[PDB]
């Protein structure tokens, strides 16, 4: 046990990632943000100062659940007040089992700015993690638009939709290429990169000495891109995801949506002379993105000196059968948390693309979310009735909706309304994705549970029915916080709802969330104990507390 | 037959093919520049005053076979030097066939600048076409980059070569839209146009009547491109190729590489209250342009009444089975003249993408072409045997030679010889594809033969052989003056070598011909006559023929 404390302060500054400057969200000086590193156990205290001018921020650490502490989950709207400008707030949070996560913003669209950095926690204190390797390397994995997050923002808020496009560059360690390539060696169409490796756009490059094993640590933060992460010549054993542990298997390539973490250990068995090429290539849209590149460099090899080979070439974009091949392997490893074998709540959610009022927006159940300005957490604790829709939101969506045609938009409306559970329940959640306003198209959306984690129960293709249980993996079904829906597809997942606390459970792609695409869950609150003020001080719950009479 | 009398001033100005401003190379204040039609047996005279201010110009007429008038052709240090500004030039022809024609820059790059427009040929005052139809509609296919082109020029000359990328817009008719699309309702992630339709980047609408029959002529001058057609719910019979009369037969939609021209008849027998879409997609390169769109509008339907149905999708780009299907089902129409059935001379020309001196340049047998300031023709009309090399070029590559591995470029070299024929040869060209310098890429290369029209013997994949011999078509080939060579194949041709005068082969591609993927080819010169003084006023022949004595 232990108290790790960090003096923070987030303020935008100017910035490079791809060698063509624009403002970055850093924090103390520096993009991306500092990496936290404690022990299991531990408690995180992070007072952090917003240093910004105009605007409010808050910072959600991203795997971590807030057992005891809902207030600091980092959530504007749900658990907290954001923090305005010129002033302090302290996130004291326990660190409480070993993996990779990481924290990014989580209020607008902050996190594509550069509001992120990686948060790792080792073992307890004098204990050793499952499996041996002797190095690790941390990436994080991000994307970048030219554009400002503000003109997109705005983009994505009027009526025609100006929709933010494809990256034009992803971000390995905050660094990535523009208009040319490191490996412009291999093909004539490509231009070469005028790179020293002291630029703040030069690839951190992976430094690893033959006959050795690594654990590579792989987190995505990307605001949209879906990637595909693979090494030449090199087999990667999948280890840990999201946290927990998976029974390890073996794959030449791994697929990574946003909002996930995993660990890959690797062996430096290839021939010592030389170099191999590190590869992060966009999947499950249509690409017109460059690929993320870096090196594994054998040391004592010079860096300069290339592979013999091309970067490995990323798996087709739309082989969803592939990708299914790969997602379906992940197991828990065995000694792991067991489901519990009844439910309580099952709950069905459709995942629409639709139209409201000429404005494009994605609606879960025909309601797409809009979050009131009080702060769910506060509202709930003091019983505010008026402050957001007190009438249950729909559980389940009518069975006679064709999932292969756009939506009609006859009822679809904008809401706030939030599901409760008792605290307790084991919740059972059925999303289900659809065509979208385009015909024939239907996207992958990955989902993320805040405050919890969950087994993946299954997957399936078309609509679920009830027929589909027998398939269903109650025996060693992983534990994560984030999970993939493919298109047309159902995924069925479980979690108790055992953490006293309002939770958002919403897409992980930044855009979707900015047009409504997750739901708010609640369970326990009247256990929660003092919230900060800092985290009341605004809405309904300001309105009421502040004790302010007339006439007096 | 009439004297059909062209007089034509060129000259760049400020214009936006896409409502982006630009220069473009403009006829009389033009873009595109004017047609030309005429009657087979008519003369047209074309007298053309170059008022660009330090730039040469030639026009060349594709597909006019320059019978009698060799030094017509257009082509700078082939037929004629150059006509200096300030200079007017009188290119006098015959036309002997009907026909879709066009003519274009045949200078560095001015035709991507945008010198081309349409030359079509009727059959002869009285005589019909052996088809029906009520309606003509013309259209000129081209791509439109926003570099400019002596920037792009350079770049291509520069080492590390600066590729030119794929075009930012396919224009039909002289327009395109950049940056937003005429179809976005059927796609929230497209930009509306705003558009009246009276801006010059303003889709040229073709107008029909129902229950009418339409001849569509169609042909490209694209730099690079190759594009799919197709119109949404009509069927395409094709009766014209090159300007000559194909056996006739339904196509959902059409290739068409730049240098090809087609006739498409079409009957307005859908619907008849609504519109329909015209699609031009980017096939045989990974696709980076969005398709050229307009309406076959229905009259009398408001043209602003958009179509039930999203455009045509495109063919993938790559289904190159599919491409041959399409192109190996073109055959001569009944009756029309057969090959000689024995050759005197037959040629094989390796397509190899190579680097010499630090360049990438294109060879053929191991030459990249390099013209001479000493115009062929001219020179070899006065016998002046040190304007260029005498030694005969190869006319065939080594049977060693590896057509599924990159070159070595061991003897690649820069060359200028010519290969000779004696008036009267029937000569066979097998065209033979290879692994260009990527590991495992080959590509398309269009080949254009002036001065004469081909038979198209047939086509076949990886390298030919005494085995194909027997699949040759000599019963039923197409006559054409533009040829495809698919991914690792090859294509034979046969000619006839009767026409007097020193004629290129080429790719094409114009970036393909600037960096050296062509030949020439030279026949019966001793019977040339009369060369226009300045066709010849420049080089050795202005030097041996301007008599300007010393001491005399
Ligand atoms: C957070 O921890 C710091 C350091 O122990 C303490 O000063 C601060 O008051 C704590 N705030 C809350 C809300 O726990
Ligand atoms: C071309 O035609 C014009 C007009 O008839 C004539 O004056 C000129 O001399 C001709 N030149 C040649 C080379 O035929
Ligand atoms: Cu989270
Ligand atoms: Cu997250
Ligand atoms: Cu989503
Ligand atoms: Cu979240
Ligand atoms: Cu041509
Ligand atoms: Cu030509
Ligand atoms: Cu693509
Ligand atoms: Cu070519
Ligand atoms: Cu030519
Ligand atoms: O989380
Ligand atoms: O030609």
């Amino acid at each position: 046990s232990q108290i790790r404390h960090y003096k923070w302060e987030v303020e935008y500054m100017f910035w490079a990632p791809n060698c063509n400057e624009n403002i970055v969200m850093g924090i103390n000086g520096q993009f991306p943000g500092p990496t936290i590193r404690a022990n299991a156990g531990d408690s995180v205290v992070v007072e952090l100062t917003n240093k910004l001018h105009t605007e409010g921020v808050v910072i959600h650490w991203h795997g971590i659940l807030q057992r005891g502490t809902p207030w600091a989950d980092g959530t504007a709207s749900i658990s907290q007040c954001a923090i305005n400008p010129g002033e302090t707030f302290f996130y004291n949070f326990t660190v409480d089992n070993p993996g990779t996560f990481f924290y990014h913003g989580h209020l607008g669209m902050q996190r594509s700015a550069g509001l992120y950095g990686s948060l790792i926690v080792d073992p307890p204190q004098g204990k050793k993690e499952p499996f041996h390797y002797d190095g690790e390397i941390n990436l994080l994995l991000s994307d970048w638009w030219h554009q400002s997050i503000h003109k997109q923002e705005v983009g994505l808020s009027s009526k025609p939709i100006r929709w933010i496009g494809e990256p034009q560059t992803i971000l390995l360690n905050g660094r990535g290429q523009f208009d040319c390539s490191i490996a412009a060696k291999y093909d004539s169409n490509l231009e070469p990169c005028k790179l020293k490796g002291s630029e703040s756009c030069a690839p951190y490059i992976f430094h690893v000495s033959p006959k050795k094993t690594y654990r590579i640590r792989i987190a995505s933060t990307t605001a949209l891109a879906a990637l595909n992460f693979a090494i030449g010549n090199h087999q990667l054993l999948v280890v840990e995801a999201d946290g927990n542990y998976v029974q390890p298997f073996y794959t030449s390539d791994i697929d990574i949506y946003s909002g996930e973490s995993y660990s890959v250990l690797i062996t430096t068995d290839q021939n010592p002379s030389e170099n191999y090429w590190v590869s992060v290539g966009t999947r499950a849209r249509h690409p017109n993105t460059p690929p993320g590149l870096t090196l594994l460099n054998y040391l004592p090899n010079s860096v300069s000196k290339l592979p013999t080979s091309p970067p490995p070439q990323t798996p087709a974009w739309d082989d969803f059968d592939r990708s299914k091949n790969f997602t379906y392997r992940i197991t828990a490893a065995m000694g792991s948390p067991k489901p519990p074998v009844k439910f309580n709540r099952r709950i069905f959610l459709l995942n629409t693309q639709n139209v409201i009022n000429g404005y494009v927006k994605w609606a879960i159940n025909d309601v797409s979310l809009a979050l009131p300005p009080t702060p769910y957490l506060g509202a709930m604790k003091y019983n505010l009735l008026h402050a957001f829709d007190q009438n249950p939101p729909p559980e389940v969506f009518p069975e006679d909706y064709d999932i292969d045609t756009p939506p009609t938009n006859e009822k679809t409306r904008i809401g706030n309304g939030v599901y409760q559970f008792k605290i307790g329940e084991v919740v059972d959640v059925i999303l289900q994705n659809a065509n979208m306003m385009k015909e024939n198209l239907s996207e992958t959306h990955p989902w993320h549970l805040h405050g919890h984690d969950f087994w993946v129960l299954g997957y399936g293709d078309g609509k679920f029915s009830a027929e589909e249980e027998s398939s269903l993996n109650l025996k060693n079904p992983p534990l994560r916080n984030t999970v993939v829906i493919f298109p047309y597809g159902w995924t069925a997942i479980r979690f108790v709802a055992d953490n006293p606390g309002v939770w958002a459970f919403h897409c992980h792609i930044e855009p979707h969330l900015h047009m409504g695409m997750g739901v708010v869950f609640a369970e326990g609150v009247e256990k929660v104990g003092r919230i900060p003020t800092k985290a009341l001080a605004c809405g309904g719950t300001a309105k009421s507390l502040i004790n302010n009479p007339k006439n007096p």
